[PDB]
């Protein structure tokens, strides 16, 4: 399971999760939504295979957490339009996250 040093990354994730433009990457992107996706996108992530990475003990360290955010908001940007809904959540989610990222690495 997650060791107790990564509290401060479930907190983010959690603050993440609630959020008001979190609701396009709370989980897998959906097929059944829309279409070839995973024909471009080669590293799918979302927040709710994050929070339970984390949990499990999938996460060693605070960088891996990050990096795995960080391909969240990647994807979005290579897949989406900036000027789409979901592609401006993905801009504001990038924001948010690391704007909490730089408290703690800085
Ligand atoms: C392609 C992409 O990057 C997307 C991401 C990260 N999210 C979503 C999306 C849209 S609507 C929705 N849900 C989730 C589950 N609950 C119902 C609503 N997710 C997309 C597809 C965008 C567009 C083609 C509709
Ligand atoms: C239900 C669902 O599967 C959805 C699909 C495929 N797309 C969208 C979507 C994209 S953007 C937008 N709007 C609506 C009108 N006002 C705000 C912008 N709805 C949804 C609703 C999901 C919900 C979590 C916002």
């Amino acid at each position: 399971s997650m060791h107790s040093d990564l509290t401060f990354c479930e907190i983010i994730l959690m603050e993440m999760e609630s959020h008001d433009a979190a609701w396009p990457f709370l989980e897998p992107v959906n097929p059944r939504l829309v279409s070839g996706y995973r024909r471009i996108i080669k590293n799918p992530m979302d927040f709710s295979t994050m929070r339970h990475r984390l949990s499990r003990g999938g996460y060693t360290s605070s960088e891996e957490f990050a990096a795995d955010a960080l391909l969240v908001f990647d994807n979005c940007q290579t897949f989406n339009e900036d000027d789409s809904e979901v592609g401006k959540a993905g801009h504001i989610m990038r924001r948010f996250f690391e704007s909490r990222w730089e408290e703690f690495y800085q």
